[PDB]
């Protein structure tokens, strides 16, 4: 509770009638959160004198009722903000067991379910740049939470309810546009590529071999000659790296129509 | 510790044998940090069958050293940033006690000391902009913590030792140039205004009442003809909001500079 996490700033001789004031307080709104704060700023002694300046601005909260009232605020909104990040780091830990799922071959002849998986993934990533231009991306925890049951997610408040029709139209029509091509730069997928079809993934980076060497020189250089700017890396690597992707995006998506058709 | 963080997630059953193996991972790198975001994980119960869910990949972690190993630098990322937040904050939480002291009246005839913390707000402001364009935030963290002695903050790892002299150069040369047209439209600074030259905060705030009748509404209108954009408003207000910004910075800091040399 708070009236424990404002007295672990104070000497032995306050602490006692500092916890007993604190716990008039208990049930003030976002007395719960601010007292959360306290303990994670308790954290940081990365320090000799700091937590006399704390205690010393705490003692200035026991007086005002207002200063109080917008510093508990302030720092619940820090609070919603960090469980936010929570609720998008475990997205993050799904990404990476399903990269070690499918490397120890959960997957290996099971790509129905990571196929059903990675569109999963996409629609996360596409609720992603949902966000990125509405311009605080705890409206993108928003837009799962409500889409879970009707895109199939597994992870009012925030918009308007008719915000959520144009999304979702959005999504399904990204769905159909990217995906496929998508997947085929998909990590998971990639390990399940490296397990099952060893013998075709030592197609597909051979002719990357091939496209480096022969045709990447070349296509960057007349790319560069027609737009004229033979000079300065900035324009030579930006260009470059486009080919690579553009390759890699190629090949890849041959790559994973071929081995869809086998199932 | 860890070991308890973890085991909070499963049934009565489970509970102490779960303990007793997680106890073998408790010095691995990240697992300090690791066990704070399951206990951070554990506040969202806004459920049922999650927490089995949870439980059954914390199962999985067990079993691999090299999942493990990621997902626990994954959740030490997300943790490291929230600790970033949280040194924020506290910046935020003295901008609000400024606030609340000035019109409490502890600087009312103490400027010396509200000019001074002024300057330190407006140097973290200016930092915020150096970081802003670098393109993770943690940079500003990095670059106040390492200034904090040169340019007077009372809140290698990030970049060059050479950067650092770049910075600061900028930001004596910011000061210069903004600082006092940014201390007029300062909040604690007008809260003292009111406070003390409440007669002459009566001759500003009607400079505002006879500038937004008679000049704003033709100097808008002539700024717009100039501009050829006589219609919706997104040429009306965008223009319309400068103007009033620009009265304001205009008005502001002449006042400033009046009570200044009364001193």
């Amino acid at each position: 509770s708070l009236a424990d996490a404002v007295t672990a700033w104070f000497p032995e001789n306050k602490q006692s009638d500092v916890s007993q004031i604190w716990h008039a307080f208990e049930h003030e709104e976002h007395a719960n959160t601010f007292s959360a704060f306290l303990d994670r700023l308790s954290d940081t002694v990365s320090t000799s004198g700091f937590r006399e300046q704390v205690a010393a601005w705490l003692e200035k909260l026991s007086a005002s009722a207002e200063l109080r009232q917008q510093s508990f605020a302030v720092a619940a909104d820090a609070t919603e903000s960090c469980e936010d990040r929570v609720a998008l780091t475990w997205n993050n830990l799904r990404k990476t067991l399903l990269v070690h799922q499918a490397s120890e071959g959960l997957f290996d002849n099971d790509t129905g379910a990571l196929l059903s998986l990675g569109r999963e993934m996409f629609r996360l990533e596409i609720l992603e740049d949902i966000a990125r231009d509405k311009v605080e991306i705890e409206v993108y925890l928003a837009f799962q939470t409500m889409l879970a049951e009707k895109l199939q997610l597994s992870t009012v408040s925030g918009v308007t309810a008719n915000d959520l029709r144009t999304a979702e139209a959005m999504v399904r029509s990204r769905e159909e546009n990217e995906f496929t091509d998508w997947f085929s730069l998909w990590g998971p997928w990639h390990a399940v590529l490296k397990r099952t079809e060893a013998d075709r993934w030592a197609q597909a980076e051979e002719q990357k071999y091939e496209m480096l060497e022969n045709e990447y020189p070349q296509r960057v250089a007349d790319r560069l000659k027609a737009s004229g700017l033979s000079g300065d890396a900035d324009a030579e690597r930006e260009a470059g790296a486009q080919v690579m992707r553009e390759t890699e995006q190629q090949i890849y998506r041959q790559l994973t129509d071929e081995v869809l058709a086998l199932r």
